[PDB]
This record gives structure tokens, sequence and C-alpha cells, in this order.
């Protein structure tokens, strides 16, 4: 019984409440089907000062469906909790020492308190160093959520390049994105702004930009074009860099990866994924 782990992440990982009783929220899709709903535990308070609780949350979504119809055509169980300390994986030095070991949802899978990844979760050399990813089951890219009425050119955009505290940028801390930035020595004004900027989770920043607190929110494409789209106070603007994809992590030479990349391809091939498009990325105009 595999131990999947995850991360809120909309529109591929919606996290909320049971119920009083147990249960999660009875919901329907736009096509008017059910919306499939897992127990996933986890985290419930985030919010800095107040204790936190590991409880019983209903998870759904792209990446919920996607592990769906995993378990089915593969013929595994599973039980699914979010990730403990909220975190995507980087690579950092642990207790001050010149130990390095991931955080995040790769640290967990390292660890055996994962044994698979399913989440928005980008493909990349340095990861796979350590683990195995799928072939990717999303394509997609860098762009830059902001406020409506801005636009960025994109990297040599000067409010990026020349930086001040009147246009404030940021991204997620632990996610490959904080990673890049802090690697790329191109890239040094940038990512000495952003690391005095940078939020815990992509809800919070995407919040941010909303209240006007941050200009700026650097971030994946799939994650930020549906936020956009369903707020119309948001938008996109920029294509940051190279195209990249979102994989299914397992640990290296695990028995599971042929599987798995074979039952996202015939996901490609099929119209599985587009279907899965149709119901959780592009399906209504803005509402939020
Ligand atoms: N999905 C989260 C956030 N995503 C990431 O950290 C990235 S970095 C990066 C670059 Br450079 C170029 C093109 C891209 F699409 C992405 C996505 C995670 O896995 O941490």
């Amino acid at each position: 019984r595999l131990k999947i782990v995850t991360i809120h992440q909309e529109p591929f990982v919606y996290v909320k409440p049971t119920l009083s009783d147990g249960t999660c929220k009875e919901e329907f899709t736009v096509n008017g089907d059910p919306v499939k709903k897992v127990i996933c535990t986890g985290p419930n308070d985030t919010s800095p000062g107040s204790p936190r609780h590991t409880v019983p949350q209903c998870c759904y979504g792209f990446c919920i469906d996607l592990l769906i119809k995993l378990a089915r055509t593969m013929n595994f169980t599973y039980e699914v909790h979010l990730v403990a300390d909220g975190k995507f994986g980087t690579q950092e030095r642990v207790n001050n020492s010149n130990k390095k070991e991931w955080n995040g949802m790769m640290g967990e899978l390292l660890s055996g308190q994962a044994d698979m990844i399913v989440a928005p979760l980008t493909i990349n050399n340095e990861r796979a160093q350590y683990i195995e990813f799928s072939k990717p089951f999303k394509y997609q890219g860098l762009t830059i959520l902001v406020k409506k009425g801005t636009r960025i050119t994109g990297i040599n955009d000067p409010r990026l390049r020349n930086p001040s505290d009147k246009f404030i940028y940021a991204t997620v801390k632990q996610s490959s994105v904080d990673i890049y930035f802090r690697r790329q020595v191109e890239l040094s004004t940038m990512y000495r702004h952003m690391e005095k900027h940078n939020y815990e989770s992509a809800a919070e920043a995407i919040q941010a930009v909303r209240d006007n607190k941050l200009h700026a929110f650097i971030w994946d494409s799939a994650v930020l074009e549906f936020e956009a789209s369903q707020k119309c106070d948001l938008v996109t603007t920029g294509e940051l860099f190279f195209r990249s994809g979102f994989g299914i992590g397992m640990r290296k030479d695990s028995p599971w990866k042929q599987n798995v990349s074979l039952s996202i391809l015939k996901s490609h091939e099929n119209g599985f994924m587009e279907d899965l498009d149709k119901t959780w990325v592009r399906y209504q105009e803005c509402d939020s």
C-alpha cells in the first residue's frame, strides 16, 4: 500500500476540511459528474503562531484524478498525505553543517515517508540526480503573475534586472524556481532581491499580488494561468526561460517507474489528459 505524498496547489490539488462527520462535501464537475475526493492527512493550520495539527482532509483536482487512474490501471492501493513542511523540495545544508538533505516532497520520498510524489512537481537534473521521474504528465513553463494592467517584457525587464522596493517580486521558498535563480550567475541581482521576499506557499504569494503587497510572482504557468483565468483582477505576463514538465516522482530504480510512464503515455494518446484539462484547467470564466 503506497504512501502517496502531495501538496496543496490548485487546480492540481485542492485541500478542504472534512465535514463534521469525517466525509467530504458532495460536489459535481462542470460536466455534472461527481468530484472524486480522497482523504489526505496533513497540517491544517500553517498560519505562524498558531499550533499545527495533522488531520484528515479532503483532496481532489487534476493530480488526484490522475492518481486514481494510476491506482486503477496498475492495480495498487494507496494512502495520501500532504508534505509535512509544506514544500516542493530543494537540497539544503542541514543543522548548520556541511551535510545536505532534501526538504519537501523530495526529502519525504528519499526518507521513505513517501513512496511516490503525485503533484505538480517540476522535472529537472538537480532532482533527477536523487530520484526518478515519470515522463511528463503535463508540459508547461515559468511565467509571472501580476495585477491586471501590468506587463513585463520578460527576463530583461528593467524592473527585474535593476530592482527597487517600488516593484517587488518573489517566488516560493524551497521550490526549483528559487534554486534556478540562486544558481544562475547572470541572475544574482534578481536572486538577492527575491531572497528577501519569498513566500512559504503559492497561495500566499498569490494573495499578496491581489492585495498589492507583492507586485510580481514568478511561478508555474500551469498554476498561474489557471489562477489568472479564474481571478479577473490577475493576469500572467512573460515566458521566462525554457519549457518544463510535471512528473510523478519515485525513488531511483523503483519497480513502479516503467508502468507509471506507460500509464501517462496512454493518457496523452487517448484524450484523458485533455479531459482532465477540460475539468480542472479551462472550463469557465473568472469568478474569484
Ligand atoms: N512545480 C514547483 C515549482 N516549479 C519550479 O520550481 C520550476 S523552475 C522552472 C524553470 Br527554471 C523553467 C521552467 C519551469 F517550468 C520551471 C518550474 C516545483 O516542482 O518546485
